[PDB]
């Protein structure tokens, strides 16, 4: 199978899927590699081709840190890139239904990784089940990230900021540019992605260069008024400048600092990179997205509270357990190891780790209000307490307001609330309903009978994906056929979610409503 792109012709691979077919495009090039002399530029658009590329395999995933904390646990190492690193690596995917459709509506997922780490060639992330089941075409692109993604001397072209999400938008261009070749409808485009992907997500609401390159978006755990998300202009030009003294590329041209990074070994850039802040913690997003006056042309908080966004529908959730599996990366007294019983003092010396530059007040302001017990004897109220405080502060509470803002410009919005630990998770019971363990569901795994998830699970996932694709098709994220639960419009007032879970589906008003008034109009103060 031979597809004419307008840069060149692709050839794909035939896949075997529940008894039919999915063809796969895997690794079509959708940008110059920005490699020598255009490291940390904006991608460049992409020369013509005269032979057939092949795109039979995963390109490279773009260079970054590996996560080694946990070496030979499938529970971090299935995050860990699983192809080659290279700074050549502005590829994308495209799986489509077999028989080739005819105008079929496009997903377009974009991963998550603090932004600093990721790669669309994931087991999670593979796109052949929803084009199998539900007839879409699911695209994917690799995107740069780490200093090399997101570098910023504000204004300055050499190295302007925010390029990973540009490599984003460009890929975004060239599905509107193709994707008609491949059977879809490039007015029926759904951007979905989680945690730093669903933040990216976001900013593609906001960016006017992004505006006519979708049509709906999907936000997994993730939203760009998270604390982690967006870098001011003083500390993305004091990182900069940190990583140049690291490096011994100080100068006082600021031009001569980013040629002489363009010398350095991608390796020499990747090592120095956790080190440009003085206090990071296990959420720290060294170098991300900032205000550029590019892609971003205002502060975004600004852009939301003001109404200067995308109108169109939007579909909004988080896990219930979004905060645990950060503890056990520096917070003391836990361990994936052991059920994590830790001690009032353990909690202090946990704030201190994830709120290092937070004044003594704020801290206790935050025990104060997370540390009121309904039994002072349970012994797990202090290792609760504190994934929550991190899963409401980071991720549960900003999407919440996201929502909120969003839906009061008149657009409807779609808010769940995930409680289902997958029977295959291999963390510990007590980090429960983890970030990033509901993305398998989305995709369709549990549909795979042999890959021993429950029943339950394949059930759940089939509904999970069929409101999914009726959201992306038809913006509204039904189930219509099996008496399933409908699913609210969220308003600014009443604030209905949808629960998702393998037992009962429910709809719930108000979450984390205490808790979120905290986070969203008493700590910002501190
Ligand atoms: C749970 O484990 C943590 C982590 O300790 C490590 O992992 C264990 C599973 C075991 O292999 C230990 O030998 C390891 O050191 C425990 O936290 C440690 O506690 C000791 C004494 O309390 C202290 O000296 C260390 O600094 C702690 N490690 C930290 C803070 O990272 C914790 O006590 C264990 N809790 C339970 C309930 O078993
Ligand atoms: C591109 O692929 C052509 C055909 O490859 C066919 O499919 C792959 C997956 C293999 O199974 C191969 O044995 C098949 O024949 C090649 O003929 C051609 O040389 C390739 N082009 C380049 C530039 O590598
Ligand atoms: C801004 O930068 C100052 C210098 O940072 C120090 O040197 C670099 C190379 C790193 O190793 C870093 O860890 C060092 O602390 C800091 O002193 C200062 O705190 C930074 N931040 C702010 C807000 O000023
Ligand atoms: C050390 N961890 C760095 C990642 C990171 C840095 N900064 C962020 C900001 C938001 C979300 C994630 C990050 C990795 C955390 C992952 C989280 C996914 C589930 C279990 C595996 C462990
Ligand atoms: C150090 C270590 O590997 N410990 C134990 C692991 C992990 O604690 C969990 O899988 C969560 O990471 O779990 C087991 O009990 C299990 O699941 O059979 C086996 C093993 O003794
Ligand atoms: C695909 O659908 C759009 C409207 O969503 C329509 O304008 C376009 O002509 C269609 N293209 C086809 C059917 O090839
Ligand atoms: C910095 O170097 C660039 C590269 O030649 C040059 O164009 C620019 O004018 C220099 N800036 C200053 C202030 O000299
Ligand atoms: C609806 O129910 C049938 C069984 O009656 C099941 O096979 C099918 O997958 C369900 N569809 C969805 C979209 O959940």
């Amino acid at each position: 199978i031979i597809i004419a792109t307008k840069n060149g012709k692709v050839r794909g691979m035939q896949l075997t899927v529940f008894g039919g077919t999915v063809t796969a495009f895997l690794g079509i090039p959708y940008a110059q590699p920005p490699l020598g002399r255009l490291r940390f530029k904006k991608p460049q658009s992409l020369t013509k081709w005269s032979d057939i590329w092949n795109a039979t395999k995963y390109a490279n995933s773009c260079c970054q840190n590996i996560d080694q904390s946990f070496p030979g646990f499938h529970g971090s190492e299935m995050w860990n890139p699983n192809t080659d690193l290279s700074e050549d690596c502005l590829y994308l995917n495209v799986w489509i239904p077999a028989p080739k459709p005819k105008n079929a509506t496009v997903l377009i997922w974009i991963y998550g990784g603090g932004f600093q780490t990721g790669t669309s060639s994931l087991h999670v992330y593979d796109g052949k089940f929803l084009a199998r089941v539900e007839r879409v075409i699911v695209v994917s692109m690799n995107y740069r990230v780490g200093a090399l993604g997101f570098l910023a001397l504000p204004g300055n072209p050499e190295a302007p900021g925010n390029m990973g999400l540009f490599d984003q938008q460009l890929a975004l261009q060239w599905v509107q540019k193709n994707i008609a070749a491949f059977g879809g409808n490039p007015k029926s485009v759904t951007l979905f992605g989680e945690s730093a992907g669903a933040a990216s997500v976001s900013l593609h609401l906001l960016s006017p260069g992004s505006h006519s390159l979708f049509t709906r978006a999907i936000l997994q755990s993730g939203s760009f008024n998270a604390p982690w998300a967006v870098t001011s202009l003083y500390e993305a030009r004091n990182r900069t400048l940190n990583l140049a003294k690291l490096t011994g590329c100080s100068r006082e041209n600021e031009t001569e600092i980013i040629k002489c990074l363009r010398n350095k070994d991608p390796q020499e850039i990747l090592l120095n990179e956790a080190f440009v802040v003085p206090y990071g913690t296990p959420l720290s997003v060294n170098f991300g997205p900032t205000v550029d006056g590019d892609f971003l042309t205002d502060m975004p908080d600004i852009l939301l509270e003001l109404g200067q966004f995308k109108k169109t529908q939007i579909l909004v959730g988080v896990n219930k357990d979004e905060g645990t599996a950060f503890l056990v990366y520096g917070a003391p007294g836990f361990s994936k190891d052991n059920n994590s019983i830790i001690t009032r003092k353990e909690f202090q010396e946990g704030l201190k780790i994830f709120f290092p530059g937070v004044s003594e007040f704020g801290k206790e302001s935050i025990l104060f209000h997370y540390t009121d017990w309904v039994d002072d004897q349970r012994p797990e109220n202090y290792r609760e307490a504190l994934g929550d405080v991190v899963g409401d502060y980071n991720f549960i509470c900003p999407a919440l307001e996201f929502t909120k803002k969003f839906s009061e410009w008149g657009n409807n919005a779609f808010f769940y609330y995930f409680e289902h630990r997958s029977s295959k998770l291999p963390w510990p019971e007590w980090m429960g309903v983890m970030h990033g363990y509901e993305i398998e569901f989305v995709f369709g795994l549990p549909l795979e009978r042999r890959d021993q998830y429950t029943k339950a699970e394949e059930i759940l996932s089939r509904s999970i994906v069929k409101r999914w694709a009726n959201f992306a098709k038809y913006g509204n994220p039904q189930e219509t056929q099996n008496q399933s639960t409908s699913w609210p419009v969220f308003k600014s007032t009443e604030q209905k979610y949808l629960t998702l879970n393998t037992e009962s589906t429910r709809i719930m008003t108000k979450l984390r409503a205490q808790q979120c008034r905290f986070w969203t109009s008493f700590f910002p103060k501190v």
